[PDB]
């Protein structure tokens, strides 16, 4: 048997706590404690960036032949599924003695043990062999003297840090990529009159305007033909200022049959004067003009002048405008199609390929941890802190002060509310971070997951969606893959037993239902609050405690019903470019954010309480709330 990957969902818990003076001591003493604390904090991440630094050298290079460094590169990740499982010694143990022998902080001498493979051998001969940068060897040098339980601290946040950003995302990107080019392929042979040499016309001209955006913003070629004051993109609502304007005289000045027909009769009015209006309107019509050159801020003398008697704005806002002029951006593509007419008839067709099909999904880039963002925590393991939970003091071991030696702190003391209290679990460490100039400290426990009746893993309808089926286009097969995965490993009768909540999200009401099998069994009151209220993408984030709140709710309900599956709704595709005021690309992007934050707590919560989560793509529909149980038979495929 070839052992098994760790888990993702981890069966672990940091409840963290403000580190407070102990009552009695100096401000001055404390800050000097928390002084050195800082300082620690920041030395970790320095040495944990340096750690990365070198480390990432290894990461294996898309579309190229492994190198011979590949091996030490995936054992230092994930060290536990090449070593043999009755290993006397740890996985991060292990990690540590390679990581050594491949920085030449130690030699091979540690790797002879049969633990460790000659491929792995080989490979982290390979990576000590290289020359080092002064930077690598001016970490090498300071390790050197740490104390090896640090060094093995050090190497497992690296590692982790590595695995868990960058190298996930790697992995799932590789799949979107791979799948990208197989779609983009099947979409150019199908629309064959998208010829290369189109595409690089169209390409060229938006390199020479400075499009960098998928999705331009720019009216319609044969729009900007018709060669009229007509963009969609210069206004408010794609007319001009005063057609808004117009709009609100009309709403708040206008009364009766005034406010068809006010519009006409001024046109009629300058034209051919007061006379031409009927009788019963002359008066009317005086006082609503008077009031209409006020309210705006025109003159009749200049109005006289267009085009024999005429408003400069539209009467309604629900036509085209004609008095809307183009972008400066909508002038120079007009002038590029003025020399090109070949290529009018192909824009439509060009720039539904460049939404998609013009640049591949980006590679992620490996990012450090970030020290105003706490990305990391500074560990103090088995000999390194003591807590007292009577009198909410703890003592922290600095790196070289000696043994029985602590910096003591007060906390702030274990909420009672809090349910695995300190005395029904053990702390196997404590984690230091910083909030901007704040000391934080966070204890570290276990906590098993609760078994699912399903014996299949979250990691696996993970994998599902981002690895097997990542595309939008992919979303019927991971549906019916998932199902599968899903009614294959439920004990009994899935189509008659399996416990579901649906939970309709977005634009789609707080609703959800309870299913039983394949039958609709009961629906739920839920009350959540929508995206549109509560109002460095930003930092007044109130998303998180949106987030928090609501996946409290659903995981409440789910385990109220004894659920085994939660499925979710996700947020409603992106509509084509035009009628998209900026503001709402804006509101769309905190949407999609938010919901995000949503499903990954229900699930992280899901998990630990032995459930499963699913997330369904956005109800499609071509007035009162079913959708939750729509959401439930989609899930089943009867829909
Ligand atoms: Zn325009
Ligand atoms: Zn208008």
């Amino acid at each position: 048997v070839s052992p098994r990957p760790r888990p993702r969902y981890r069966e672990e818990r940091t409840l963290v706590r403000k580190l407070l003076p102990r009552p009695g001591q100096s401000k001055q003493e404390f800050r000097e404690n928390v002084k050195k604390l800082r300082k620690a904090f920041l030395q970790f991440n320095a040495d944990v960036s340096g750690v990365c630094q070198w480390a990432i050298q290894f990461r294996p290079r898309y579309g190229k032949p492994a190198e011979p460094t590949e091996t030490f590169w995936k054992f230092f990740l994930e060290p536990e599924t090449s070593l043999p499982p009755n290993d006397s010694r740890s996985p991060e143990f292990r990690r540590l003695q390679a990581f050594e022998a491949a920085a030449g902080i130690n030699g091979a001498a540690a790797l002879d043990d049969p633990a460790f493979t000659n491929e792995l051998r080989d490979s982290i001969l390979a990576v000590a062999s290289r020359p080092k940068t002064k930077e690598a060897q001016r970490l090498f040098s300071r390790l050197k003297d740490y104390q090896p339980a640090h060094r093995m601290i050090l190497a497992k946040v690296a590692a982790e840090w590595i695995e868990s950003r960058y190298r996930r995302a790697h992995q799932n990107w590789e799949r979107n990529y791979e799948e990208w080019k197989k779609e983009k392929q099947e979409w150019e042979q199908n629309h064959p009159e998208l010829t290369p040499e189109i595409r690089e016309a169209f390409n060229q001209i938006f390199q020479q305007l400075e499009v960098k955006e998928k999705r331009v913003r720019i009216c319609p070629a044969a729009r900007l033909l018709q060669n009229k004051d007509n963009c969609q993109y210069a206004g408010k609502n794609k007319h001009s200022v005063l057609c808004n304007q117009f709009n609100e005289f009309k709403k708040n000045h206008l009364q009766g049959k005034a406010i068809k027909f006010f519009y006409k009769d001024a046109e009629k009015y300058l034209r051919c004067g007061l006379q031409s209006l009927k009788p019963n309107v002359q008066g009317p019509f005086r006082e609503d003009w008077n009031k209409y050159l006020r309210y705006m801020n025109l003159k009749e003398e200049t109005l006289r002048g267009k085009n024999g008697g005429r408003l400069p704005h539209c009467k309604n806002l629900g036509q085209e405008c004609e008095f809307n002029p183009h972008t400066a951006l909508c002038k120079q593509y007009q002038q590029q199609l003025s020399s090109r007419p070949d290529l009018v008839q192909h824009d439509e067709l060009y720039r539904k390929w460049r939404r998609e099909y013009w640049r591949e999904p980006r590679k992620p880039v490996f990012r450090y941890p970030s020290v105003k963002r706490h990305s990391i925590a500074k560990i103090f393991g088995e000999n390194y802190f003591q807590a007292d939970f009577k009198n909410s003091v703890v003592g922290l071991r600095l790196d070289s002060m000696p043994a029985g030696q602590y910096l003591e702190f007060a906390f702030a003391p274990w909420p009672r509310n809090y349910r695995p209290q300190p005395g029904e679990t053990e702390i196997s460490s404590v984690h230091l971070h910083f909030v901007g100039t704040r000391p934080r400290i966070g204890f570290r426990f276990r906590v098993p997951h609760k078994r699912s009746r399903f014996d299949c893993t979250q990691e696996e309808l993970d994998e599902l969606r981002s690895r097997t089926f990542p595309r939008k286009a992919q979303d019927q097969k991971f549906l019916e893959a998932a199902r599968k995965r899903l009614l294959e490993t439920f004990p009994g009768n899935a189509e008659q037993e399996l416990r579901l909540l649906a939970v309709a999200l977005g634009t789609d009401s707080a609703r959800a239902a309870f299913f039983i099998g394949k039958t609709f069994q009961q629906a739920f009151p839920l009350k959540i609050v929508k995206i549109e209220k509560l109002y460095t993408v930003h930092t007044a984030r109130m998303i998180r405690d949106w987030a928090r709140l609501n996946a409290r709710q659903i995981i409440q309900l789910a385990e109220e019903n004894q659920v085994d599956l939660i499925v979710l709704e996700s947020l409603r595709g992106f509509r084509p470019p035009g009628y998209e005021n900026l503001d709402q690309e804006k509101k769309r992007r905190v949407a999609f954010f938010a919901h995000g934050r949503i499903r990954r707590k229900v699930t992280e919560k899901a998990v630990e309480r032995g459930m499963r989560v699913v997330t369904v793509p956005y109800l499609a529909s071509s007035v009162d709330e079913n959708a939750a149980r729509v959401l439930g038979r989609v899930f089943w495929g009867e829909i």
